[PDB]
């Protein structure tokens, strides 16, 4: 009913406040994403940008400003999309990632039971050996793309293993995702082309329809349940018809993998690439190897994979000195509060032993606070602690490339050279 191209981002002090426009999705790649915020956080920490190719938004950039927006659902709601912009006409599917309380407790709790510390302690060795095994593969003698060899291969394995996947169609599940998450309309990403979208989402609910009924199929054969999303749903009296249900049953596992995608390969990445630009930070791991639990949060808040998550004030609200309107979107930039020196001392230093590391805001803040945070920490702890056993040095011999996207920040070209020890 009713009614992008890169080009040189200009130096931020050549803007009036009131034109800058963070929801560009070249400003990580350009690295100017650092101080278009930093001056939003200095003298525009609620900002209203009127004029964007996915309309007018808030920006909300300073971490204190951001834990209060998103604690409080009562005032700033999920629904209908965390994105940005808008998805393509057609593709709309509720996830309670989009959600408020009460419906939102009620979904994330049908689901939560993947990630039970109980069942990530019990995969440890899996993990372990996936980690251990692809690392072994990779070259020694030239350089590889890491994101690809490394990054993704290991998240693909993990988000076969979370829904029982076919395991050698693995690549489907996120191909279909980063299509779906990267949609022009929604992050500023790189595809528009809806018809691959529409292509994307009929497929993916084959297979999740076809992989459903095949796992009742040989749970009624006597296939003991497992760890897997699905043999959990059909365990549960709740959800052991979810697929009579095809929006919350094509909503829950599509963020499953959403969730896990480009998050996990990301900060599997950016660890090499904080690394790279801090190289005194590698001397102290490799001195000090019970750091890697700390480094781990310190990756994920230099990171930060997910830039931001964006909500719609449900009234008027004062914050900032300014009045945010009911109805207008509001941006939540935890990339921003992660950088924020009212929260962290030397906020663009990566520090693998700060002890405030742990407090950083790139999981979120309340109801929403990602549900796979301890599983992201344990691949990427298992990942550090394999690569001590085996390489001396890494070197990056390129500059990486950067995802085009506002949304998440990460990386499709990682050029390592590997250098194992004695
Ligand atoms: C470093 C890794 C990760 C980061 C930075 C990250 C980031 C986030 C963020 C920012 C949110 C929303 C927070 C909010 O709105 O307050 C979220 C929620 C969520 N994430 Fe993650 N994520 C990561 C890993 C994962 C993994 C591995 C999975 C799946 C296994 C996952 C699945 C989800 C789900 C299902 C939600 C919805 C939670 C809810 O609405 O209650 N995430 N994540």
């Amino acid at each position: 009913f009713g009614p992008f191209v890169e080009t040189p981002i200009p130096d931020v002090n050549t803007l009036a406040l009131e034109d800058i426009d963070v929801s560009n999705p070249f400003l990580y790649r350009q690295g100017q994403w650092r101080a278009y915020f930093k001056r939003l956080r200095d003298e525009a920490p609620v900002h209203y940008q009127k004029n964007s190719p996915f309309g007018p938004f808030w920006s909300v950039t300073r971490f204190e400003d951001i834990l209060f927006v998103d604690k409080s659902h009562d005032l700033f709601s999920a629904e209908p999309q965390i994105i940005l912009g808008d998805p393509p006409e057609g593709l709309s599917v509720e996830m309670f990632i989009a959600m408020d309380p009460p419906k939102h407790d009620v979904q994330r709790s049908s689901v939560q039971g993947v990630v039970a510390p109980k069942n990530l302690k019990e995969m440890e060795g899996l993990i372990r050996s996936r980690t251990g095994d692809v690392l072994d593969s990779l070259p020694t003698d030239k350089p590889f793309n890491w994101v690809p060899a490394v990054s993704k291969e290991l998240t693909g394995r993990m988000l076969a293993t979370l829904l029982d996947f076919p395991y050698e169609e693995r690549h489907k599940l996120v191909e279909w995702s980063d299509r779906m998450a990267g949609a022009a309309s929604a992050t500023g990403g790189e595809f528009a082309d809806e018809n691959a979208m529409f292509d994307d989402a009929a497929d993916m609910a084959r297979s999740f329809s076809r992989l459903w009924r095949d796992k009742e199929a040989r749970r009624a054969a006597g296939e003991e349940p497992g760890f897997d999303l699905i043999s959990l749903l059909q365990s549960n009296k709740e959800t052991k018809d979810l697929i009579n249900r095809p929006m919350e049953f094509i909503g829950n596992l599509t963020l499953l993998i959403v969730g896990g995608n480009d998050t996990t390969r990301n900060s599997m990445s950016g660890g090499l690439v904080a690394m790279n630009e801090f190289p005194r930070e590698f001397e102290k791991l490799k001195a000090k190897p019970e750091l890697i639990p700390n480094m781990v949060s310190e990756i994920i808040r230099w990171q930060t994979p997910l830039a931001y998550m964006r909500r719609i004030a449900k009234q008027d609200v004062e914050l900032g000195g300014q009045t945010i309107k009911k109805g207008d979107r509001v941006v939540m930039w935890y990339a921003s509060g992660n950088r924020d020196e009212r929260k962290f001392d030397n906020p663009d230093q990566f520090i693998i032993d700060r002890k405030d590391a742990r407090n950083h805001m790139s999981f979120g803040y309340g109801v929403h606070r990602c549900m796979g945070n301890r599983l992201a920490e344990l691949q990427l702890r298992i990942l550090w602690e394999e690569i001590l056993k085996r390489f001396d040095n890494i070197e990056v011999v390129e500059e990486p490339e950067r995802v085009q996207s506002n949304f998440a920040r990460g990386y499709s070209r990682l050029m390592v050279k590997l250098t194992p020890n004695s």
